[PDB]
């Protein structure tokens, strides 16, 4: 057996072909096993609505997640995305670094 904890990065992108969108994206990457728990959040609230879910593997045990959506963020609002996962005593909360 093995398992992987995985690389959790937060970051914010507008799509070339529509640059006034802006996307918030969580990847969470190289993890094993597959089972896992992520989510976006807004001011500690979960988000519910995220239109974005893309996993894949690479080698057989190691998978990533694309998990992003559209958002309009304010300076005043905080972001981060949370994750649960069997190599993660307590659920990892990763902050939305405002300028990334």
């Amino acid at each position: 057996m093995i398992q992987r904890t995985p690389k959790i990065q937060v970051y914010s992108r507008h799509p070339a072909e529509n640059g006034k969108s802006n996307f918030l994206n969580c990847y969470v990457s190289g993890f094993h096993p597959s089972d896992i728990e992520v989510d976006l959040l807004k001011n500690g609230e979960r988000i519910e609505k995220v239109e974005h879910s893309n996993l894949s593997f690479s080698k057989d045990w190691s998978f990533y997640l694309l998990y992003y959506t559209e958002f309009t963020p304010t300076e005043k609002d905080e972001y981060a995305c949370r994750v649960n996962h069997v190599t993660l005593s307590q659920p990892k909360i990763v902050k939305w670094d405002r300028d990334m």
